[PDB]
């Protein structure tokens, strides 16, 4: 026995709010008047598809990292200056930035500034974010690279790890410029992004919860299915579309058959597990289909 | 265990469409078999194994679930110059739906060049327009207009052409960041203007078991809805493509209550995102092809 | 559960096909096994596991399905100068087949050629034709053309070629929108020219159950009609590919089965054999050059 | 439910292979262990679950199934001026294989040319050629050549270059038509000349299902799994790569001892094995499942 | 019918892991858990559903396992004028790998330049070099260089660098064919390269049938050797990128299951190991940046 429940959530500026600024978490109450399930039986839960239309994430999370630029000498042979990468002109109100164009010119204005005594505007190097290509890009002199180098710390090297790197000390690593455009060997945003995977939460569904570990561990959670994302490009902005295949495996128990009522709510996971919940927009669109299969 | 398979067809004319799909007749069968078609004394379920959509139209666009508006501002003396909502009125069909992007182009072009009318030289009025070969969105603006104006698109049409570069001002409008003559999206958006979400067949008498549905009234929780569908098929809008040539190939089981039957019949359903639902209707030229499983248990 | 394959194969020369397979002859295989294939005392379900339609020719056109038609529109006197219906009798081979998409384009042209032989001067005849690189069909035009006169596309032109730009005349007749020298298409419209459906694995003496089909009359609905079929492949002209290799391997866990009714049996035939849109059936012909794989499973319970 | 996997690999050297694995020492592995592998009580199915032919050289063409043969012909007189056999034995191994297609373009451009040496002039003999970018072949000519002459392909050339544009003058020969100084292929058409069909893995000794072959009929062969293979560009060395219902049954729950050789099936059937290189690391991961 | 699912992650810092994960910490988790994870009474398997190793390092290359050789000829007096062996001492790290197909490209520069050094003019000195844009491997080379030489290929250099155009001239060595100042591979050849050959999830103390192994020794040829194996990754190197971001997530191969033994356990501990095509084993190891999920489903029947 296959029982099917398709659920949507519509929206409009006066629920959400300009902008979506309410920040009104996704929830749908599921509530019949008849029983849901046939009381001899026992069920499976899957999630056969959802549809996340018209929804914001995040792309940079500046707490999680603790980046640093540097400026190397070649004829003196030491480090001239390193500074912290300062984001916090460019953050909302919970930590978030939403385009890796604004992820470049931070890390530009540190390393301008940083350059702001010791070198000549002339050849003061940018860093910035190419749209076009998905790659950052570090545009210098001849006359920079002749004198210096570029100085990134670790979590830098780590998450722009497609520039070519010389190791000089413990931490820091040398920036390897050959012509006035320099570009990454390959994207890098998978790095950057803080989502790992959105999920759907009930606190009143009759279903086994997943073991987790603590806050030695007892801990659970409810989770009826686990979407692990990927940041594809620099789109803020987002439809997310799942469906499963022939076989998945995705089951949940359900432990009691008589219910009527349920909420379900779609909730973010970052890569700290800090959790947060997914927000509305005017224009959102949620669709949804659970399968309850007997055995 | 058995496989039975049911094959079904649909040929098309003008007589049975009209010229252009005129008539608006919905895609639709009756099977009648003078066997019955199920064994009495097996449990049998139901999927949709492949089916065909060849040549049908489906909508690009559905000006009523936006609003779109467009906007001047004045660097100088740093105000709105004025703000304009944009009309769809003279592009769209009977029903509500606009089958081109370039026409989507070109509604949001004439509110634009309406608004800059006595504010603007000509010569500087930028030009927002559909490039068919990249499958974006551009506008086209002088270094003059750029240096003087920003334009402003408000929230609407923020989220649906999200790919261009945006920077706030309010609560609701945002300015197009330009600096160059032509500028482009970063990434294709047809998937937020699209208004179709799903394609289904569904089912008057075929005795098979129902989805749960939410409530009709839009306002209560509680429901008792409920929604014959024997398949659930998601459309995406790959392209500027009016016309089209659908495919599907294959857990999408339903049971079949009673037995007894050799009559039923099959009608295919669009869905909109606004869950306005309504016919696929055919074309003179539209072939149908669909292929039913009956499995034992 | 048992697992019962059974490997097949055909090949072929210039006396059995004939000078580019022009004899005909129908892919067929006889099997035939001196002991009994299954085991008396199971139920087996078939299904094609896999199968290789090597080297053979597939049509790409057929002219009977469509009704096209072309026109000129003067923008001076804003009616219409002419109208005519393509024709490609001279194209056609015996079956009433096309086999290149270039001469499709041709004779499109020729029309529209042919219709501008009097009216328009040589130099701005506008010119249709199929670009290979692209799989696209193009427009080449003058800029007196264009500032005079508009190409009219009827309604079934409108949906075969329906990623040009069109503005909607009248009930029937659309104009196409040009405004550069060199117009194209969008999207490929390719998968609305080809006449081939679907291929067809069918055996006229294999005792399996068959798949219930609707009435050979158009007058009646009331079904009695059946069919056999092993396999229902799904083609799709992927390009201007005359002569094609096909490849069909079964995905995991597909739901393709037929139940096979005796359980006696060691002979049966298997043909392939070609649906078009218009339900027309034709053996699928081999070439001198046509290997042909094969590969069935069966399936006990 | 029972589920028993079994690992097995293959390494390689100089001294097992020779230089460019020119002792053809065919892959094998005997399997031989102290314990027995399967209960006795139970039935089991026998499926491949992954193996890697890692660093490997496959036959890319094999002349003995093909019969090419060019011609010129005559546009002003109207007439066939000659038409030559495309010899490949020049190229071509002790085995019959070739292994790379820029040879099977010169193959066909030495031809072309010869047949052209008493006739035109060497500054309007035309070229036949393999574009290694495009992965298409490619024919050069002159606007002076395409006025005055035309290029015939037979019928076993036109089917394995099928992309180009040709024009049908006879049963047997067709005119390739040209427009253009360097023109190309619509399509790439390795699939056709690639003489591979498939890999398999077989048995002499294993106890376990075999499936049924033509000749009426009464034959039978042992094949523990299939895999098709397809030539997606000029590599002459590969490194295939397979993860997969394509189960076998088990006759027989007693041993603990069996042989898997690797062998490579062609066109033709024409069957050979699968012979090593030194730098070679073959994988394989059997799986034996319960019922 | 019974489906328990198992959450674990790992985080990491500075301390933990040292600079650039300098302290080689293996990648373990322990999962303790107060109660019994399954019920006495029925018969687990399991599979490994996903996992994520977000942020690491790992090689690209391992000079012990190739012999490259490098060596000039000379077309004017017919012969070998040298050959050198390939070091790649200079930049390999403490355990024996290179992290760049850049530095792979100079190894054998270096080598090939001090092979000229006597014997060719500096600007005539051909030059291989790894192209970052294309993933392929060049040879820049003068028009004066090619008329008078050839670069000569061993056979470990001809299969790892297969996609160059070669020429056999004995038992051992290979013409690089050049008709071009720059001349490039025609194809990608980081398959050929990279060492890593799977990573592998493994237990010492999980209750769960073990796999079955070949042999350990070259002498008897007889086995009788397991391991423990929960999965089985087949890495494969797409690009030059030295640090990644592997994500698995059980789609197709679902077959991957493994027996549960013994029901009556409550800990247990996972470690992540990485196999090289030597069949040399090492642990993955942490960076202060890594953070590791992973997701096991115990199914019952």
């Amino acid at each position: 026995q296959y029982i099917w429940l398709n659920e949507t959530i519509k929206s409009n500026k006066q629920l959400a709010g300009p902008r979506g600024s309410y920040k009104r978490p996704v929830s749908v109450d599921i509530f019949r008047s008849s029983t849901i399930l046939d009381p001899d039986k026992n069920y499976l839960l899957i999630v056969e598809e959802f549809h996340l239309h018209k929804i914001r994430l995040p792309l940079f999370k500046p707490a999680g990292h603790d980046y640093q630029v540097g400026i190397f000498n070649r004829s003196t042979d030491e480090i001239m200056g390193v500074r912290e990468v300062d984001f916090s002109t460019f953050v909302d109100e919970d930590g978030y930035m939403y385009d890796y164009v604004d992820v470049g010119t931070a890390i530009n204005e540190t390393l301008a500034g940083l350059c702001d005594g010791i070198i000549g505007e002339e050849d003061i190097p940018v860093f910035s974010f190419n749209k076009h290509s998905k790659k950052f890009e570090i545009t210098t002199t001849e006359n920079f690279r002749n004198g210096h180098f570029i100085m990134f710390n670790d979590d830098m090297r780590v998450d722009f790890n497609s520039f070519e790197f010389d190791d000089i000390d413990e931490e820091y690593s040398l920036v390897i410029l050959n012509e006035d455009v320099e570009t990454q060997d390959a994207s890098t945003l998978e790095f950057l992004t803080p989502i790992s995977h959105i999920v759907i939460e009930s606190n009143d569904l009759p279903v086994s919860y997943e073991l987790l570990p603590s806050i030695i561990s007892d801990n659970t959670g409810v989770f009826l299915t686990n979407y692990k994302y990927l940041q594809q490009n620099n789109q803020d902005y987002n439809s997310i579309l799942f469906r499963v295949e022939n076989s998945s495996n995705k089951y949940h128990n359900i432990l009691q058959t008589n219910f009527n009522r349920f909420n379900l709510s779609f909730t973010i996971y970052d890569y700290d597990n800090e959790k947060h919940p997914l927000t509305l927009l005017p224009q959102t669109v949620i669709q949804l289909k659970l399968l309850f299969e007997s055995i």
